[PDB]
């Protein structure tokens, strides 16, 4: 046999980047198969840093007009705030795309320092949900020192 039905998906979060003004670098997270490693590691940051998010996703099936990027800030198993970032429509033609969110200040404060489990659900207008994972955000005071 020379094939096993790879089930070519339409739109799925290929990778996740995180740039900033004083960060160590664009943290890249894997969102293809090895996702279990997310709960094993977190993202170190500083008290409420203004960082942007770059989502990447392949589109080789149909045009998904109405893509959305949600994210629930879960704390110790307790959702405290969640929002939906409208990405935009994307038609298949070559490879994935590179979305970009504005600088989002994280939670700051002496107690704000710690790991923050987040719930991101990659879906569209309403047809269905492309993919969703969970990663913790470890806040700090001088991650860039």
């Amino acid at each position: 046999a020379v094939s096993a039905d790879p089930n070519v998906p339409n739109v799925v979060v290929t990778r996740l980047t995180l740039v900033c003004s004083t960060a160590p670098g664009p943290l890249e997270l894997d969102l293809t198969g090895d996702l279990e490693s997310f709960k094993k590691q977190s993202f170190v940051l500083k008290e409420g840093v203004e960082y942007r998010i770059k989502i990447s996703f392949r589109v080789n099936r149909e045009i998904v007009s109405g893509m959305k990027y949600i994210q629930h800030t879960y704390r110790k198993g307790v959702k405290i705030d969640k929002t939906d970032y409208m990405v935009g429509s994307y038609g298949p033609r070559a490879e994935e795309y590179e979305f970009l969110t504005p600088m989002e200040e994280a939670p700051k404060g002496m107690l704000a320092r710690g790991s923050y489990n987040i719930k991101s659900r990659f879906t569209d207008d309403d047809r269905t949900d492309h993919l969703s994972w969970e990663w913790n955000l470890t806040i700090k005071k001088e991650w860039k020192d």
